[PDB]
């Protein structure tokens, strides 16, 4: 049911349990193409790509502006996820060659 | 293209901004709602319903236990959501009821 459909609570949690289910479906899915990305990196000191975050984080705060979401917590949120990525991108280079 | 027909960081990058995009959508809809909930609540005090919080972060550690992500690191990556939520929706029941 969309939001103003929604009668109760029992209808606004059903929503929220699904699209929260999606994100870990997503971020699970992310990690299968954080994995394959360590095919392509020449070294281990490869892995972490500043310039590549530093581009990435103002996009994700316009995606928060252009979502009605306040930016700040968005792109805060993102730097915590990208760099949690990395440093298992590298757990995972290391424990695979 | 899946993460292993992906045929470098060109493909890589353009499949995770892919991914963060779909989560900001997610987050944005979660907002809805979120605020649709509060014409269902009583109070600045029924808003965080603690009892619902409880259940809803070992069902997402569950989630993420059955997509292979590290289950503190989501747990706790929720967390922060939700309680982030709640705070937007204390500040939006304040300026609308
Ligand atoms: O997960 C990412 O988005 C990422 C970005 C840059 C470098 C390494 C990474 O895992
Ligand atoms: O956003 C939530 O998931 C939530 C959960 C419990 C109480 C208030 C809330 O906004």
């Amino acid at each position: 049911k969309t939001p103003e459909d929604c009668t109760g609570l029992a209808d606004i949690r059903e929503a929220i349990d699904r699209i929260d289910l999606d994100i870990v479906q997503a971020l699970g899915r992310r990690m299968d193409y954080v994995k394959a990305a360590s095919r392509f990196k020449a070294s281990e000191a490869a892995i972490p790509a500043p310039e590549r975050v530093a581009a990435m984080l103002p996009e994700r705060a316009r995606w928060a502006e252009e979502n009605g979401l306040d930016a700040p917590f968005v792109e805060g949120l993102f730097a915590q996820i990208i760099h949690w990525y990395i440093a298992e991108q590298i757990k995972y280079w290391r424990q695979t060659r």
